[PDB]
């Protein structure tokens, strides 16, 4: 089932990829391609490397220069596409914690990494933020000040789910505190993109907190 | 997370292995071990070679002789262990169809297969039956006369699922007739074991038909 790419705002594109199988259904995962003129920035590589190659095709066929990718944590729906992009000399970005954590697992690692809780890419275009542990110890989010879109990755859950889902890496205890750190940025969010499922509004934050305290208590 | 093996009837054990999905959570997969004095029969291998190692150890730590396995269709949650069992000269069986589908896909093959719609293992202990396509073109079921258990594998869905699961290799329109054919055998079904989810009663068959007619439209 091949990659899908669609525009969700000027210079912002949603890519959805489909990994499946072995007696479970089809799972979808989302990331973005964010444009500043001809220059593209990828947020979370497609699951597989064959779909990541297609995403790179989508970009360059349209004459886009792919400046960098950013992964939102060490798990593979966000990552191991990092290997391919490295092989092409395209800068791959994560948090330091994430880079170290990928190394500990002997998995391929980004060539670039940022050190504190905040970091900006594209000269203003993409603001990254580590709010604390949640779905994973290292999950970050990305804020796009132009389109007023927050990419929540698996730190958040679309309205279509009713369970945080996977928590083996998680800190249900601390999840609620992390989303609140997000709400504290007071981003003027007009849209949230989850790692899985459907794009929605700012209300996805509240719904996520709804499920984090439901599972602590 | 490790295989679980639990007694569900005299001489019948449910083995359940787990795989963990991206932001969705834990998915389980069931098979059975059927004992006959101290001879043991594996109906579906666990979902991975390591969980298959653990099942064989469970058996042999109890003084059981693992006589054979049978796989209910060609997919991984049913056949992952086939390579391992082959390397220990444990006879492995599938239907003729399942075998040729595995060989077509470059996957290791059972060392034995049956040609007809009906077959038996363990000399009547395990009755097999191919009732037509459903979840796959090749799915078979296992009837256990003594315990009165029907192992329906992925041809059936337990009550807690309100979908049909992965349908990219399914025959949605033949699915209902195929369940119908199982009913026609007039097995005094006491428990239905699904490939995923909880063990139930013969209700599971009606539920499954329901879901199947539904998707048909
Ligand atoms: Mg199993
Ligand atoms: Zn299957
Ligand atoms: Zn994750």
């Amino acid at each position: 089932k091949p990659l899908e790419v669609i525009k969700i705002e000027d210079g912002v594109y949603l890519h959805t990829s489909f990994k499946n199988i072995e007696g479970y259904g089809l799972v979808d995962s989302n990331g973005l391609v964010v444009l500043d003129n001809n220059q593209a920035y990828i947020i979370d590589t497609p699951w597989s490397e064959e779909d990541t190659k297609l995403l790179l095709s989508w970009a360059t066929d349209r004459g886009y220069q792919v400046m960098a990718s950013i992964s939102t944590h060490s798990h593979e729906d966000r990552t191991a596409g990092i290997k391919l992009l490295n092989s092409k000399s395209i800068p791959t970005y994560t948090s330091e914690l994430t880079k170290k954590l990928l190394a500990r697992e002997g998995k391929p690692v980004p060539t670039h990494y940022f050190k504190d809780d905040e970091f900006t890419l594209g000269n203003g275009l993409i603001e990254l933020y580590y709010p604390g542990a949640g779905h994973t110890e290292d999950n970050i989010v990305a804020w796009l000040p132009k389109s007023k879109i927050l990419f929540g990755g698996c730190l958040v859950r679309s309205h279509e789910w009713e369970g945080l889902g996977y928590v083996g890496d998680a800190s249900i205890s601390s999840w609620a505190d992390s989303i609140k750190n997000i709400v504290s940025k007071k981003y003027p969010i007009q849209m949230v993109v989850p790692g899985h499922g459907k794009v929605g509004s700012s209300d996805i934050l509240d719904h996520t907190i709804d499920l984090a305290e439901s599972a602590s208590n």
